[PDB]
C-alpha cells in the first residue's frame, strides 16, 4: 500500500502510464498474458492516450482488456466507456478484438433487464478467469474516484458496495447521471494483484484522506479498492491536501 504525489494530472498520468508499460511486460513475461482492468474518467481515459504514444513497448497481442464500471446508454453514446476508450487507444493499435471484454450497452441484447447484461458480463469474466476463479486475477486494475470516494459504479451507502459474492452487478440508481450502469463489485476489484486510483483536485482531497484514513467501504467506496499484492494511490498535491 503506497501513495505517490505528483504537482499535476499530466505528470501523475504519465507517471502511470510508464508503470502500466512495465507491468504489462512484466506479465506477459511470467505469464502470457497481460489481464487490464479500464476506467472511464479524465486520468483513466488520459492514461490510455498515454499507452497509444508508447503502443511499441507493448506488446499488445498479448494484453486482455476489461472494464471495472460501464454506462447503460447506446453503444455510439459518449459517455460510453467503451467509445472513449475506442478514441482513446482502441481504435489504433492492435490488440485483437476477442481480447477485448466491454459491457453491453442500453441498446444492446438485454433492453430494460440490467441485471441480465450485469449476469452476462459475469459470465465473460469466469470464462476469462483461470480454471475454477470467478474471475481473472487481473494484473492492474485502474480507478478513478469521485468526490464522495465512488469507484467503478459503487456508491456510498449502495446496495452495489454492499455485495460481496457477485463479481459484477446492476447498478440502478446512480445519483450521478446517467442513472443506469454495469460494475465490477468490491470482491471483483479485490482479486486483482494491483489495484491503482489515479485522483486529481481539490474536490477529491476530503474523500482520499477519508479512504487512507480507513473509513468504511459503505461510507467510503474507494476504501475497498484493495489490491492482493498491492495498492497504489497516485494522486496530484490538490488531491492530497488533506492527508495528515
Amino acid at each position: 500500500s503506497s501513495i505517490e504525489i505528483f504537482p499535476d494530472s499530466d505528470i501523475l498520468v504519465a507517471a502511470a502510464g510508464k508503470r502500466l508499460v512495465g507491468a504489462i511486460g512484466a506479465a506477459v513475461a511470467a505469464r502470457g498474458q497481460a489481464l487490464i482492468v479500464l476506467t472511464g474518467g479524465g486520468n483513466g481515459i488520459a492514461l490510455l492516450r498515454y499507452l497509444s504514444a508508447q503502443a511499441q513497448q507493448i506488446e499488445w497481442s498479448k494484453v486482455h482488456l476489461f472494464w471495472g464500471d460501464e454506462r447503460y446508454v447506446p453503444e455510439d453514446d459518449d459517455e460510453r466507456n467503451l467509445k472513449q476508450a475506442r478514441r482513446a487507444l482502441l481504435n489504433h493499435v492492435d490488440i485483437p478484438s476477442n481480447q477485448v471484454h466491454p459491457m453491453a450497452a442500453s441498446d444492446g441484447d438485454f433492453g430494460g433487464d440490467l441485471d441480465a447484461a450485469a449476469l452476462a458480463y459475469e459470465q465473460v469474466l469466469a470464462a476469462s478467469a483461470a480454471p475454477g476463479d470467478p474471475a481473472p486475477n487481473f494484473d492492474v486494475h485502474l480507478l478513478g474516484m469521485g468526490p464522495e470516494g465512488h469507484i467503478n459504479s459503487l456508491f456510498p451507502h449502495s446496495p452495489a458496495v454492499l455485495e460481496s459474492t457477485r463479481m459484477v452487478v446492476a447498478v440502478d440508481d446512480s445519483p450521478k447521471p446517467p442513472p443506469r450502469r454495469i460494475t465490477l463489485t468490491l470482491p471483483a476489484i479485490q482479486r486483482s494483484r494491483e489495484v491503482w486510483l489515479l485522483v486529481s483536485g481539490p474536490g477529491k482531497a476530503d474523500a482520499v484522506a477519508a479512504a487512507i484514513g480507513g473509513a468504511d467501504p459503505v461510507s467510503v467506496p474507494a476504501a475497498g479498492a484493495v489490491g492482493r499484492q498491492n495498492t497504489l494511490w497516485l494522486l496530484d498535491r490538490d488531491a492530497a491536501a488533506k492527508l495528515p
